[PDB]
């Protein structure tokens, strides 16, 4: 149908139909009379998977022959979403499969909806790892993603009576056709025990053993025949009254059972620590095995890079030291040099509650030898600090890996900086914040370590896959090369006055909105005006992200309409979605507030179809692929200094929405790329937030001086949005008035004014679309191909390549 | 190579090689450079599995079109063993696959050894169900085996310091290529809750739900293109703080986690009761669904037969009543008629400790509605008894389903008899014992219900598969038809004086013994004389089976040699193997005694290679396939009246061993078929045991009057076989002298004398072999094809067929 989806060659289509029928018969053991839509999905998945296999085997043997430096991306989260369409896109099989399935009397898009998301992440950090794997494969890097194969991923969210309920995400229930179990590469992981000091050195003994069984998933590059591996570990009990002993195997296997559902919040639970060590211990043995199968560990950093995704895999540092010192018998100083040159650390947030600080008593019991190694690292590190800054005793305590207090804790971020040759933030403003505030001491000691690597998103999933209509009209003008060279979108600036292109851009958006409006009615029986401005905020629910600020604007619009009902206003559909961590009460109250506002606004006859408020249930990767292409306005409204980067922001920019946002995270760079005239910027800058903190934030001041704000708070308190439970939102009001860390009231006036300017521009379709074209055209910097190329050249010391392997 | 293994056609071999390479590449994602022997096994298994699929689909659609009466064999155990070779044998693919793999540079027998046993049974009862599935498919019956897919089967036995250690049988670790998950047929099973009585009847409410997910395994008939299904249920939690809630899903899923390892012993544990209801509830819903997809339940017994394998699935009776009365709204009397005509019950033992008697308080809590239905059944049943035998109040209490006492219990055997139209024992003597003793009251009320169905074994697995050499020399004389018509072996009687046949029979045995003697040295580094008489007792370790009587003989032989070292004796290798239930102390002591005797006997220089005692570790189906063909003497020495049938006995008879045995179980019929002159019969008959019980068994009498026996007991007590632990076997001696339920001493003299006659005959190879030929020739009755044909005609009301479906 459309060119960017590839060729539907007669032979290809014939062969796909044949192999589809083969799998339906031999693999699924079905015939067309009893086959369910799910059977058809699986037959297609197996058919597409067959085309990966040759390339996968050839890629891995190519790496063995050439022996390039290997990149190991360690993460507790990989938010992959669905795999079928992505694989077709990267293998240029989409049109052929569409044709093949059409000839068999099937609708391929219907089959695609059957696939479960691989929801092995919480949000942005997990999704970044997924985009990164795609870009590493597309750039021909010998890269491996290493993580945990959670039996249960991020919970499915149901909304009951306006409240979030959590349901287990049993994503493996029907099987996963993409993974290949590799039980032959099973490795032991040790826990507990004690340290014995001998003549030959330290020995870690009397441990409990859990087995780590790997499952490999292929990661195809974009039309380059490279297929890399994501290896995820699953916990298995070793095979050594009777019934209870067998049942108790569950205890060991619980390590890989479930993803911790906390976004930007540290929970110091033992099971989480076990997960972190489990992935690190299994992965490092695998790395070392692969390295030896190429004694001389001097060359280890030349053949191995380990990227630590946040501090979650920080135990890699002392584990690598443990193996090199206790098992390989290297001297400490040599082992340390190898470790530092091998490891690099990426920080993803400065929120204090997100920082991992593990109680010493936990490490003492679970990982006694690692604790010893951490103390040794700390002593040697602090000796360097003392030598560089003689007499500065407070710096010593500020920089220590060990935090003193009620309970002693290890600061894992400090461990990561000490043990890595490179430390990066994920957007320019964030990386500057790291050097100026939380890691200032470390920057002063080792400034060469500190870098920036601004985040990105893969344009395969986030344009070609989710928005083929837009990909096509772009390709019609500038060709297909931009899909793996997103900077080429700049060429679209010469079409900003092109009447045909303006018309096409606007038509594609309208089509996307109609499709999404239909999806809502079918799957959720809710009716929306497709001619309204689609105002979308989708991301995890958190105070710092300020869904509450959005809520205040929505209530402002509602109150203004009620005050002057017969005055024209630009119709809006305000869509908010995202999951709250199960134990985060305020986030759950925010979800309830949004639905409560919807209940009032959506049933007020005077409002009509001029304002609608919808809570998008179960926001996840597959839903992002639907809603983002349909959005007109992207809400990126975190308090300045809190969103390290954001990546949702980049997705909306690429898909033809305009952005209303603070100068926070990557928004700063997005505005810089597009021009501030083409961005709806409002609110405090970081410096303004600092000034307010110095004199003290008093929310009452804003309440006292802004009558429209006062009205809203009075409505909330009095039970306007909760008639039968008048005090339901008192916690929200109390927080806003007395304990608001994120200064919601301080940005309210500028936000509302800025939103009026959004409405003004939307009334002029042509100028709206021209500004959109200016955004899409300057979105190139935010390709994860650019991000990964920078990691490769500036941290890993390897050169990317766009050359293809033989098919 | 040999004809009974089928044709190796050039096209077949070419196609098998092609599909093998296809699976290695696409299914296993390997190439020949990195492929492990296990990968090669899986490639072959998938290749052979492909040939089942068409036949499997066609068989099931054939049953749908013809709508024959369906047979449902309900069992908690299916001891399947390995599947690869069996499938090849039944599809006539063995030689073709051997050729194909040979041309690829692989040894097929080596690949076969990689497959794990499906050890979903304890021993004889579980293996009977497996043989029965094979025969039902071979006889073209529309039959389904229904059970539980245990994650862990019968434990792997290791011997450490002469003691049994148990290891978890993680049989699914590398995957099971034979099964197909059918998540679309998942069914809810209910537990706990309470009964509510309404105007519309009883309602079972507030239950906890566990999901039952079926996995289907194909069961191929012998070269008839029939492929039936064994459906095994796996327990799954439904999808509805957070972390602990997810982890607690394990509790529901524990139902299908592990096989209870008790052989002939009832353990009244709640988890076991849950397993029993789980299989029954899921299976009956599946049966009813299939029945409705052909309201009028009058025809239910014409289209459905349910065979209860022991009392383990006895809850089928009240569950069927529950569904018919509570859900389908049939009146009680009609529901009962349907239930009785649908259900039939097979009793497998009379040992009192094996009988299921469930505490009422357990049923009350777990299955409150079933308890109510059981009481109602009991009241109506006892009203019939009272009417038939007026005034006989003791009969009423003897026949009650409810047993009074300290704890009230339900007698599940009584429930089964009341609710079934047919009750059978498993050998003629056993069925007579049922009518004369334990179910005498029931027989008097309903004599028409009571039947015999003498057990059998499948000659596919137990001759063609495990002993191709013997199958071939038989086929050379009388053709191949005997493999599905075992009565044709009678034709071998006309070769009993044929010098060539005598030579061939003896050569095949010698070859089997050499092969097994080699297996011992390779896998267990133990050296045995292959010219010795192979004296084998393999079966679960139990007092009633009297491994101890064997031990007494072995020590007698040893003492006689030590007394007259330079006298000639027929050399023997005495092999004993089998598992003990983990909580059965005496059985574990027996294993320790056997190894302790071996330690002394095997290292005594004066004995030399004249006597060896070996404990066969980890006795299981795959080991039975090796040792049984190598055996000369089969030990079947249970106390008369205790072994309901035995089936190991039949396996040895078919494979050219002579039998030393009591007149117990099927031994009686085996002796009857072969002639008592061709059997080594010894010991008390049932009537003799009864006489001894009447006057009281005094073991001291035998100790006092048999000096050879006295010496052995003195050796045991004094520490001759345990120097460093002199009193190790005091429990054994104490039991033998004072608390021996199985009268070991009473059969000692006759056993030893009988064993002397065995040795005498073995010294005359020609006459030994002629007697062997007379056994093999009369083994036809003990084909499970004969057994199943009798079930079909006399219980299920269906006609077997040897006609083949189209290929
Ligand atoms: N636990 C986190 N989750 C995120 O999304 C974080 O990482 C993302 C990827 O770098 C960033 O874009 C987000 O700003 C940050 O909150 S940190
Ligand atoms: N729990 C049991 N295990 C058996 O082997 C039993 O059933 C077999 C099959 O009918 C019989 O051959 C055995 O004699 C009997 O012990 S009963
Ligand atoms: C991109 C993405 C995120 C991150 O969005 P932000 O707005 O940057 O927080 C979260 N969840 C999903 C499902 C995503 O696709
Ligand atoms: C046949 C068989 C049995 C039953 O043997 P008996 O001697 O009848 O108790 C037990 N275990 C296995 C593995 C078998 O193959």
């Amino acid at each position: 149908q459309i060119s960017v989806r590839g060729l539907a060659g007669v032979e290809n289509v014939t062969e796909l139909k044949k192999n589809f029928n083969r799998h339906l018969h031999f693999t699924l053991v079905k015939d067309r009379n009893v086959a369910t839509p799910r059977d058809y999905y699986f037959a297609l998945a197996h058919t597409v998977r067959d085309h990966l296999v040759g390339r996968w085997i050839r890629t891995q043997q190519h790496y063995y022959e050439k022996d390039p430096k290997r990149i190991y991306y360690l993460s507790l989260e990989f938010y992959m979403g669905r795999t079928l369409q992505n694989t077709m896109v990267n293998l240029a099989l989409e049109n052929a499969c569409d044709e093949a399935t059409y000839q068999l009397g099937l609708d391929m898009e219907e089959l695609e909806e059957i696939e479960e998301d691989a929801g092995l992440g919480n949000g942005g950090l997990g999704r970044l790892a997924a985009c990164f794997l795609d870009s590493m494969a597309t750039l021909g890097l010998a890269a491996y993603g290493y993580g945990i194969r959670y039996e249960f991923g991020i919970f499915n969210q149901k909304i009951c009576g306006g409240w979030q309920m959590e349901e287990a995400d049993d994503w493996l229930r029907y099987g996963n056709p993409w993974e290949k179990a590799r039980p032959e590469f099973t490795l032991p992981v040790h826990f507990y025990g004690r340290v014995e000091h001998t003549s030959q050195g330290a020995k870690w003994v009397d441990t409990q053993v859990v087995l780590a069984m790997p499952y490999d998933t292929p990661v195809p590059g974009y039309r380059n025949n490279v297929v890399n591996t994501m290896r995820l570990w699953s916990a298995k009990a070793p095979n050594d009254g009777y019934i209870q002993a067998v049942l108790d195997r569950n205890l060991a296997e619980n390590i890989s059972r479930v993803l911790y559902p906390n976004d930007n919040f540290f929970e110091g639970k033992e099971l989480r620590l076990k997960q972190e060590y489990f992935v690190v211990a299994a992965t490092l043995q695998d790395i070392i095995r692969r390295f030896k199968s190429s004694t001389n560990f001097d060359a280890f950093p030349d053949k191995v890079a380990i990227q630590l995704n946040d501090t979650h895999p920080s135990l890699a540092i002392p584990e690598l030291m443990r193996v090199l010192v206790d098992l390989e018998r290297l001297d400490w100083d040599k082992a340390w040099e190898v470790t530092v040159k091998t490891c690099a650390y990426t920080n993803h947030t400065v929120l204090p509650e997100a920082l991992e600080r593990w109680p010493v008593h936990l490490l003492e019991t679970l990982l006694p030898r690692h604790l010893q190694i951490i103390y040794e690292i700390n002593q040697r590190f602090l000796n360097r600090v003392a030598a560089a800054f003689p007499g500065d005793v407070d710096r010593l305590r500020r920089m220590s890996l060990v935090e003193e207090g009620a309970v002693k804790r290890i600061n894992m971020a400090h461990l990561c900086i000490a043990g890595s040759h490179a430390v990066n933030g994920v957007a320019r403003i964030h990386s500057e914040i790291l050097k100026k505030t939380i890691f200032k001491d470390f920057y002063e000691l080792e400034p060469h370590k500190f870098q920036n690597k601004t985040n990105g998103i893969t344009p395969r999933r986030w344009l070609v896959l989710c928005n083929p209509g837009l990909a096509e009209i772009i390709a019609e003008r500038i060709g297909e090369e931009y899909i793996s060279d997103l900077d080429q979108l700049r060429k679209l600036l010469s079409y900003v006055d092109d009447e045909a292109f303006i018309r096409d851009v606007a038509k594609v958006k309208q089509e996307n909105k109609l499709k999404f409006a239909a999806y809502l009615e079918r799957e959720y029986k809710v009716h929306i005006n497709p001619n309204s401005l689609f105002d979308v905020q989708v991301k995890r629910i958190h105070e710092y992200k300020r869904q509450l600020l959005n809520c205040l604007h929505v209530i402002t619009l509602y109150n203004r309409i009620k005050k002057e009902p017969n005055k024209f206003v630009v119709p809006r559909t305000v869509m908010i979605g995202g999951k709250a961590a199960p134990g985060y009460h305020m986030a759950k109250m925010i979800i309830k507030l949004i639905t409560a506002i919807g209940d009032v606004v959506n049933h007020d006859p005077v409002v009509g179809d001029r304002l609608r408020v919808i809570f998008l249930e179960n926001y996840r990767v597959s839903l992002a692929e639907k809603v983002i292409p349909a959005a007109d306005l992207s809400e990126q409204i975190s308090t300045a200094g809190t969103e390290a980067s954001g990546t949702g922001n980049m997705k909306f920019m690429l898909n033809g929405a305009l952005t209303i946002g603070t100068m926070d995270g990557a928004n700063v760079e997005m505005a810089e790329e597009a021009g501030e005239e083409n961005f709806f910027i409002f609110g405090m800058r970081v410096e303004d937030v600092d000034r307010l903190d110095q004199r003290g934030y008093n929310a009452q001041e804003y309440y006292d001086r802004i009558p429209e704000l006062r009205q809203i708070i009075e409505q909330l308190s009095s039970g306007f949005f909760s008639p039968k439970q008048p005090d339901l939102f008192k916690d929200i009001v109390n927080m806003l008035m007395h304990h608001d860390r994120f200064k919601v009231f301080a940005d309210y006036e500028e936000y509302v004014k800025c939103q009026e300017r959004v409405s003004a521009l939307y009334k002029n379709p042509r100028e709206w679309t021209r500004m959109v074209i200016r955004n899409i055209a300057t979105s190139g910097k935010f390709s994860s191909d650019r991000t990964i190329a920078q990691y490769a050249r500036e941290i890993w010391g390897v050169e990317p390549s766009r050359q293809r392997l033989p098919a």
